[PDB]
């Protein structure tokens, strides 16, 4: 199964990620190229709950937290299922590369087909900072660009 | 169950268009509300294969068809499930409405959540043209707008 779901917003942000999964117990492989972010900085990479885009990224709601867990890194036992952590950006601005992930899922009760991906304007604390806000949305920030995920071949 | 498909494009015309489904077996209710078209005429309104978004409408594919058939009029016995028929719009070219379908769902095999949404430029001839064509898409022409369907609440 093949999904993807393209990057837009007003803040010169964009890109497209990729995701691949062949069989539910497998894990997923998220590819991901995004342009006009900050240069040499790490960003919040994550996936929304809901994949509703009449508010811009505000209307996708929460990370997808089907076990209402508090937020983590992607390698944290404890972590949303949209914890995705951060990704590098380079001196143009770009963040480009691939990762398989055991929790996001395109197949099942807990797929992400048709929810949102988020890339953020701030760095993920990886819910390691001394706040509440930490545990919730790892404080990253506004989200400059997002897309629903819609299912391709 | 609810979601919801923003309709954007780089045509003037751009929309709205929410589904609801309590269960499988239950028709889904889709909403619309779509401007920027030609006013006092009929617009193809069709569900695609795909919510891939890479490039522009046209990869989202062919009209969601899982059961084969040929392309017909949302009344039809024989219709593609993502065939909708016909939106009027009025003289400010504005497009506004709801109904029923029996075939569409956002629940089960058939799920159209992670497709796309497209509003034509032309008007569909329901699968009564004389061509070949007629069969395939009801020969309604560009699509000025498309959406993902996501998730909503
Ligand atoms: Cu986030
Ligand atoms: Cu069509
Ligand atoms: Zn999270
Ligand atoms: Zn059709």
């Amino acid at each position: 199964v093949q999904a993807v779901a393209v990057l837009k917003g007003d803040a010169g942000v964009s890109g497209v990620v990729k995701f691949e999964q062949a069989s539910e117990s497998e894990p997923t492989t998220v590819s991901y190229e995004i342009a006009g972010n900050s240069p040499n900085a790490e960003r919040g990479f994550h996936i929304q709950e809901f994949g509703d885009a009449t508010n811009g990224c505000v209307s996708a709601g929460p990370h997808f937290n089907p076990f209402k867990k508090t937020h983590g890194a992607p390698t944290d036992e404890v972590r949303h299922v949209g914890d995705m952590g951060n990704v590098k950006t380079d001196e143009n601005g770009v963040a480009k590369g691939s990762f398989k992930d055991s929790l996001i899922k395109l197949i099942g009760p807990t797929s992400v087909v048709g929810r949102s991906v988020v890339i953020h304007a701030g760095q993920d604390d990886l819910g390691k900072g001394d706040t509440e806000e930490s545990l919730k949305t790892g404080n990253a920030g506004p989200r400059p660009a997002c897309g629903v995920i819609g299912l391709t071949n």
